[PDB]
């Protein structure tokens, strides 16, 4: 019965004194293992599997049997194992064999329960729950809308706090709001388990998601709400919403930016061409793409104390258009006048079309690729920025590696291992004239897990940008001398918990300061803070 | 919870009323299906998978949710998934994934456990227990030595008795003996999990054997103990230590020639020559194939009291040397005196050695290939035997399929759809000149289930060969007029629980003939008999 508790079963560790005095002697092969001979043994069941669907199918299935053996893999391994356990993988997953979800505690909301939400969360009976996803399987880039089986997106990220944070795997909560599915094949297929019917419109839409945010309030007080893979029609407005009433961010939007940020001034940093000395081609004028460049203009205001407005002027915009100008004679959408150059003639804006032509003229120090269009920075653009700095930053961030602006190999080779490199993705190694290059990959699990251990301890009313941008000057300030010197813009993903404890204890002093903190138990000195916030982290080691 | 229970978890088949009374509306997707429904959907989940160990691993994910859904599964698709959920697929998962067995309810004995053997079982906190699989690993078939992994055999033979025959999944024990393995590649292997040593000798196997069937008499008393993959070298002398003090019997020895004797004896009905007409070459003069052969004049001789002697008299028994007879002047093996041929000169005998000059004296109006050196019946056999019958029964019976001494195919082929087939394997249909031929295949599952039913309702002193004979009528006696019409030599695999309740009834009016049945509630009239026997099976379908 202990075997059968996912949460206690430690499987082969048990001791033979162990196994005699649990009266389970015979229900275990003899060998006793350690955890990390248990760990290795798992790693190579795991790479038995040549498929990356097949191999989370497998870690599924230890997860299920012992949650600790899971948790231990997964950090021994964590750079390897995390294409696998969320994005691609997961994705997959969800859209062809949601069945991998099944067992796992997800909360399932619809319209035909709607006034029942609080019975539902009140039902599922979980104690001081700290962090709760939720998605409505829309999808953040648009594509391949998951409806119901959204929920294995919920559970996958729901496993990467415990993993990065070490939130209690008994106190996160992976939600399902099944709003209905644009997908056809869904629609029409026999075996889809959702609402069947077209996505709700945006009333009552925003009538069952202000149900959840009151319902989770109330049954679920000390809990984080993180919205996940939310379409563009909703995650912003979402936000603007609920990010005042509720404890509640956006991974895909803050945690982006906050982490784009805390590498980007790295580059800088780097580069030898300091922050106002930047000419930063934004490749990509969405929402997501200029909230990256207004978090990189307030990380820089906050660390160094340049006028925000000088720092905005770094920037060069460019849409399908073009460069984006106040004289090219369009009508810009909002989100573009920020960034809009009012140093730039109409005739000018006229021949500012190509983005080779756009680079000619700007002479930028660094291209921001956010364009999702394809590999746009070709070998003539990037050798024109090596005109322009001894160290070009080049961030390709297009996801997945196909929409890439570049290939981190492309960028080192083309400009003799000068670039500076951050990814979406990892990539191996390049090797130029017996010297070593390896991008920097800007993965979300660098900031949610520790703003997701900060507002778990601190129980603050809120969550307002003051907390993501801490976040990102943690995680920032966190990236060494030797790391610099080896030409890493984060800190190494293998060191999570570290990190993650960093994170947490600066965003709960930035709540501190603000007074919106209501866990008075916590110490308000850093050094005292972090050891705290240490302590309380779940670690995937047996315990009892 | 009840949701986590496998055995009361409806999954989506819990109504909505069901749901919001047993608080767990949102645990589930919305849809509500009905057992056939859920029956449909996991089969398609299961032929999306295109190995079938991958489908294995699919369905062992269901088995650890949903029982009931599990066997529901089996059920509907029999023939489908029979060689995915046992041979030769449970091997290769065995062999390579077998921690697709962790999670399930293994017993495990080995030499460390001497003297605790019923204490072990004591602990497994089992209540009447009516059927226990063991191996040791060691494999009948002497090839792919899994050591401890044998567990897997168990339990996947065990599943075969709950589906078959309606054994309560509560009421089933898989177990492994592990007294080392000879495996090398196992031996060698940092992530064994068994007893790394070689095989222990003969000594110390039956002392741990021998404590292991006497705490099972003790501690499970109301079970039949069935031997399961133990080597030749063991499973003979094995029956010969147990069969009389305990409740036990080994499939692969009993259960195969059960059911190849029902199979041939229909043949032989079909074939319009009788029984004392028959020349019957055994293509292999084994343990085994002998003991097919007297299975079959067992059987004959029950069923039409001709003198077995004169049924012994129709075989025609062919070893490595060829035509096994008592002047060809070798001093012959004990199995094989009793068939050999007192009717050939010594001079015959001496051009009596290639199966084809063998054919051509014998004039056989049967072949029985328990041979396993590959397709031994040539074109030419078997036009020979065209020559002595108009229905040559042609049964390959040596696994696997590549071993087989000829194709189903090139048997209806070559004889124009004459010959009369049984199969180890399932095969597709021949269409011949617009005739449909299909062989009857003799799986073991026609007769173990059925005597594990009669021995879990009569519970039977032990297993003599009585029970077994009538298992074999018995299963002989239920191809109806309408299957022998149609060429089949056994009843359909599909109809396995009204076969299994049908063989257990006939297998408890033995035992109470006997007077060895200990079950004094039954009743002791066919009719009345196999009603009470339909009642008390297991099915899978939701009940509370
Ligand atoms: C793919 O799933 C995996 C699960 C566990 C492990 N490793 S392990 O070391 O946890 C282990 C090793 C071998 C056997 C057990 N057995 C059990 O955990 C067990 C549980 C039960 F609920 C009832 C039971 F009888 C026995 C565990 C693994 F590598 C894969
Ligand atoms: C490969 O494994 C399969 C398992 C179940 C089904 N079908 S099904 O109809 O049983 C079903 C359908 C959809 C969801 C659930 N959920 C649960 O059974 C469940 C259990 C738990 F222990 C806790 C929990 F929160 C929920 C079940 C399946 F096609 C595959």
């Amino acid at each position: 019965a202990i075997l059968t508790d996912r949460y206690i079963n430690r499987g082969t560790a048990f001791t033979m004194e162990e196994r005699q005095k649990l009266h389970i002697l015979g229900r275990l092969p003899p060998v006793v293992e350690t955890l990390e001979e248990q760990v290795a043994r798992v790693y190579g069941q795991v790479k038995k599997y040549e498929k990356p669907i097949n191999r989370y199918q497998h870690l599924v299935s230890v997860h299920s049997t012992n949650t600790t053996l899971y948790y231990a893999t997964i950090l021994a391994h964590l750079e390897e194992m995390l294409p696998i356990i969320y994005t691609p993988t997961v994705g997959e997953a969800c859209m062809e064999y949601s069945h991998l979800f099944f067992r796992e505690r997800g909360v399932y909301f619809n319209r035909l329960y709607k006034g029942q939400f609080r019975n539902i969360m009140r039902d599922a009976g979980y104690q001081k729950v700290e962090v709760v996803v939720i998605t409505d399987g829309s999808r953040i880039l648009g594509l391949g809308d998951l409806g119901s089986n959204g929920i294995g997106i919920s559970i996958g990220k729901c496993s990467l706090y415990v993993a990065g944070a070490g939130i209690d795997p008994r106190l996160i909560v992976p939600v399902i709001l099944d709003v209905g599915t644009n997908n056809e094949r869904y629609l029409q297929d026999k075996d889809y388990l959702g609402m069947r019917e077209k996505r709700l419109g945006d009333e009552e839409f925003y009538e069952l998601l202000d149900e959840f945010m009151e319902a989770a309030s109330a049954e679920w007080p000390n809990a984080v709400i993180q919205f996940e893979d939310f379409s563009n029609n909703h995650c912003f407005d979402i936000m603007e919403r609920y990010q005042k009433k509720y404890r509640c961010f956006n991974d895909d939007i803050q945690g982006t930016g906050a982490v784009i940020a805390a590498g980007f001034l790295n580059a800088i940093k780097l580069s030898g061409v300091s922050p106002l000395q930047q000419r930063i081609v934004v490749f990509g004028a969405g929402s997501a793409a200029v909230g990256v460049a207004n978090n990189i203009a307030a990380l820089a205001a906050r660390m160094y104390k340049f006028p925000v407005q000088d720092l905005v002027k770094t920037f060069y915009l460019v849409d399908t258009k073009g460069l984006v100008t106040t004289t090219r004679g369009d009508q810009l959408a909002a989100h573009k006048k920020l960034l809009a150059r009012t140093d730039v003639s109409a005739e000018d804006s006229a021949k500012l079309r190509t983005l080779e032509e756009i680079v000619r003229f700007v002479k930028p120090t660094t291209l921001l690729g956010l364009g999702g269009v394809g590999p746009a920075f070709t070998e003539e653009i990037v050798k024109m920025v090596m005109q322009n700095t001894e160290r070009p930053i080049i961030f390709p961030l297009s996801n997945p590696t196909s929409k890439a602006e570049v290939t981190p190999e492309n960028a080192y080779k083309w400009t003799n291992g000068a670039a500076i490199v951050a990814s979406g993705s990892p990539f191996p190694p390049t090797t130029i004239g017996g010297k070593t290059f390896k991008p920097s990959q800007g993965n979300n699990l660098y900031v949610f897990p520790g703003v997701g251990l900060g507002c778990a301890l601190a129980q603050p009313t809120h969550i307002p940008e003051e907390l993501l941008l801490t976040a990102s000057e943690s995680l920032n300030l966190l990236t060494t001398e030797g790391d610099l010197r080896e030409g890493r813009l984060y800190p190494p993903l293998e060191d999570i918990h570290n990190i993650s404890a960093n994170v947490a204890t600066d965003v709960i002093l930035e709540a501190q300061r603000m007074k919106i903190d209501n866990n008075k138990k916590l110490p308000r000195t850093r050094d005292e803070l972090l050891a705290f916030v240490k302590k309380a982290m779940w670690k995937p080691v047996y315990s009892g």
